[PDB]
């Protein structure tokens, strides 16, 4: 009885809420559609375009991580996250539907009650969850090569 | 479940020299500060150098990078600060010069990969052998982390 990806992720993350929900689905959909690593010492770069709740998920289940300088945080505050293979000649570039991100500000209120505030967390885990790949995200595989500094 | 030791290496993804760094860094951290003072308390953790041991630290006291509870001010230097939020105290820890001089005199540009990875079992174990005294050095000072 292993821990289940997500259990991994909220375990290593420290709490649910939906901006973790977003980097769970960005990380399995980069795992489903980058391949098999070509060799043993390929490794999986990661460039996000914004730094937030998400990160962690991509840190745990898709291995790009801080200390290993595989996972770059160039704030521009867009969802958006580029993967790489290193030896490849592919970026696996997806980018968070905005409507998405509209939907989830709106459920974080500067004068909720912590019930009521709790309750909207919960609310924009099920949504984010729900979104149909196409609604949630849109992916380009594009030439480009990530690369350690 | 999993030792520390075993999801410390299982997240980083191999065994180095500076995981074993920040491995010890990040249980001394746990020992000297002290029990959460409530559940809304956070550890919050400056790190003035990116490097591997920022992994042990993310994985066993907790603060990541995606909580804005890491924060990375890159400096070169192998010193780290610990604080619970609500709390009055930073745990400052430094690595020793010396234990860096000679985990430098253990790379070199042209091995072979043998003796590479010869270095890196040899390094590895010196971090892990080496007393609290000669390791680092600890402070616990007045002050707050907050994020940003
Ligand atoms: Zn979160
Ligand atoms: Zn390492």
């Amino acid at each position: 009885v292993e821990k289940t990806p997500w259990e991994l992720v909220i375990d290593f993350h420290g709490h649910t809420c939906p901006d973790i929900a977003l980097g769970y689905r960005i990380a399995q959909l980069a795992q489903r559609e980058m391949g098999i690593r070509p060799a043993p010492d390929s490794e999986c770069l990661v460039k996000a375009y914004t730094q937030s709740c998400a990160l962690d998920a991509i840190q745990v289940l898709n291995k790009a991580t801080i200390g290993r300088h595989a996972l770059i945080i160039e704030e521009t505050h867009r969802y958006m996250y580029q993967f790489h293979f290193t030896g490849t000649q592919d970026i696996h570039q997806f980018t968070v539907s905005p409507a998405v991100l509209d939907h989830l500000e709106t459920l974080r209120h500067p004068d909720l009650s912590p019930r009521e505030r709790q309750n909207k967390v919960l609310e924009g885990v099920q949504y984010v969850l729900t979104l149909e790949e196409s609604a949630f995200c849109h992916y380009d595989k594009i030439p480009g090569q990530l690369s350690k500094i």
